[PDB]
């Protein structure tokens, strides 16, 4: 098990780590049919998703992935300091894996 | 997949782009039967809904719309400023698909 | 579909517009069998209910009924303007089919 | 139908207003097994608990126990005055039927 | 029924009671398949997580495992102070079985 979220990103392939140490800039979210997603943007520029549920995932992922996008946006609208983001790289926009919050 | 809002829109028909840049200044929900949906109003006057769940609905869009009504609750209770949103304009009032907000 | 409550509320027998502009005096709720429900008042004395699930609701109201119990709370909590509610005005207390809030 | 705690309160066996007029003090919340439950005092030693399910809870309190625990948090977070509480008071601690907030 | 956080420890093996009195310094979370866990830290360096569900819970935890990555999260986002944890430790990093908050 790890015990951080750089321990964690690099028990996966195609992940990486971001450190932003930044609140997040935008929030975008949709309920159009094959886009049920949210996209979050930093005023580094970078931009992320939470990606619309599908294959790749597995049953004890889906509740995270509405955790996901429930803690995106409170952390918006608290402008809570984002730490690092662990993000697969076989994406665009990068995906988000998990979230890192300290300030 | 999109990167932000604007492309997101363009990937539908009977879309279009309102960029508010402005708070939203009426929130009301109804639990009424076939009405169980939300309105919003901006001080522009300008009214959107979202849609009572139906057969317009795919079962993926089911979870995202009880969202969208959560995220606009909580954006009328904090000011969130709101940039644009994506509507279908073959609705009266024209129906949410998606939101973005930045401040 | 309609554009504001008013409208709404008269697409409904037994139903009647209450016109606040108040806080939420007060926020109540149970977990009693039979009596899970919410009351609110206001500073005037005006009390409501969030009425008990049973055969009066359709399957597509149950999860309304616990958005508006959840946005009557944070209402409470945020000390939000209630604008208007729409109620059925043949129960006692009068029971909840919508609400707008703006300020 | 009640309109105020008290009333709903007398419509049960066991069961006891206290009457606080004060925020919550602490509050502790369990995922052990068998001790699903949270539990909440105030400063004058007063100790309350949310039971965990049991077969003593018919199905329409699920829900109900649920949205309880997480008022009892938010109050907590929120420092709201709790006007009073609908216990069973032959539970110990004292188990909560109902709550009322006023301030 | 135990009447606070000691005493609920004192059921299990394997646990112990920490004292921290102090906010929580980050909050991390993860939707990786195999790895849907959160992780919190202290500013003295403790680290806790909440485990990843799996075949050493009982179904009655499924649901408060969840409410106790919510309230982590909000704890985290009010700078609320943490009183004690319960936790296992019998897994690293230590896992959390209930938690006191208090000030
Ligand atoms: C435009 C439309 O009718 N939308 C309905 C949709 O139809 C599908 C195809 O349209 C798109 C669409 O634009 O919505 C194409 C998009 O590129 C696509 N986007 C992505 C990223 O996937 C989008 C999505 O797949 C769906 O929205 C996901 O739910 O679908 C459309 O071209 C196709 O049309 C067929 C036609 O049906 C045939 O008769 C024949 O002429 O061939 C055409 C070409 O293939 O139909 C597709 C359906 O299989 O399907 C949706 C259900 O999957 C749904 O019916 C959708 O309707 C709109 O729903 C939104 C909310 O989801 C709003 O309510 C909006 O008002 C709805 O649009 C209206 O009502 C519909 C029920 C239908 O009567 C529409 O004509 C109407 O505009
Ligand atoms: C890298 C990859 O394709 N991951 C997909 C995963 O594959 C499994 C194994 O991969 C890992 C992983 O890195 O993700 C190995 C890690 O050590 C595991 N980590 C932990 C802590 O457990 C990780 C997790 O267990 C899973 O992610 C949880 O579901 O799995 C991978 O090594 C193995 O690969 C096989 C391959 O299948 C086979 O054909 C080849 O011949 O040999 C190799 C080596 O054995 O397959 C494993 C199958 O489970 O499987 C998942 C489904 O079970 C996902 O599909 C996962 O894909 C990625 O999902 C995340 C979301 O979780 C992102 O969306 C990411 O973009 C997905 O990856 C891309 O899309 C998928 C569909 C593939 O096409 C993949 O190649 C793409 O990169
Ligand atoms: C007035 C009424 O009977 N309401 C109950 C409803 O009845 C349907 C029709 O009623 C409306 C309504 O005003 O509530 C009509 C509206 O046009 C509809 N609005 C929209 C936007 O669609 C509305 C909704 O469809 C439903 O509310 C959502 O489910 O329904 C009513 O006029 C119609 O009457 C028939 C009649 O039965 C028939 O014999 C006669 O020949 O023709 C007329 C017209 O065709 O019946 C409809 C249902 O059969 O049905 C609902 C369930 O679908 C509920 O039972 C609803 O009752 C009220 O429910 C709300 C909560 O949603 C409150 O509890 C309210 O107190 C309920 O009303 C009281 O208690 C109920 C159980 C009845 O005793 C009612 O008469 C009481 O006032
Ligand atoms: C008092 C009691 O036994 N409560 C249990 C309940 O029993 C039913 C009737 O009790 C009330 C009640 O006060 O709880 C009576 C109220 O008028 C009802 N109010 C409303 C608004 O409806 C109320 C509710 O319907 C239910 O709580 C909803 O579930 O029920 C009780 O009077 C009745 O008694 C019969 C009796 O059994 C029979 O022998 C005699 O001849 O006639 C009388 C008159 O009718 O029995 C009813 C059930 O058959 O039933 C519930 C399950 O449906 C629970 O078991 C409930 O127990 C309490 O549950 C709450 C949580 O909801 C707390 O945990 C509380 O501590 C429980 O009470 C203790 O445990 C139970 C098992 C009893 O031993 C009781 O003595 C303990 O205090
Ligand atoms: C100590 C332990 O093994 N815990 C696992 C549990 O075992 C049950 C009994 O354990 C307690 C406990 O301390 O957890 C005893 C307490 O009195 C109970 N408290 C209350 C209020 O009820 C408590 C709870 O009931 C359960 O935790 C609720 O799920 O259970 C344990 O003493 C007993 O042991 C048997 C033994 O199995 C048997 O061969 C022998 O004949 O007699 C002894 C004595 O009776 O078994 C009980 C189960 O039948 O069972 C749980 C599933 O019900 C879990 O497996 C639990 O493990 C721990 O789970 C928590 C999360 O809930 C953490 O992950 C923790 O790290 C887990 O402990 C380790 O992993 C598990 C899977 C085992 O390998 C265990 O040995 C490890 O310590
Ligand atoms: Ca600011
Ligand atoms: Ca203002
Ligand atoms: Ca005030
Ligand atoms: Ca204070
Ligand atoms: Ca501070």
């Amino acid at each position: 098990t790890p015990q951080n979220i750089t321990d964690l990103c690099a028990e996966y392939h195609n992940t990486q780590i971001h450190t932003l140490n930044d609140k997040i800039f935008s929030y975008t979210e949709s309920l159009a049919g094959k886009r049920e997603m949210a996209i979050i943007t930093f005023k580094n520029g970078a931009t992320f998703q939470v990606e619309v549920p599908g294959s790749q995932h597995i049953d004890s992922q889906k509740k995270a992935i509405e955790r996901m996008k429930d803690t995106l946006r409170i952390a918006y609208l608290t402008e809570a300091k984002v730490e690092k983001l662990c993000v697969w790289n076989n994406k665009t926009p990068h995906a988000i894996a998990a979230i890192s919050m300290a300030n």
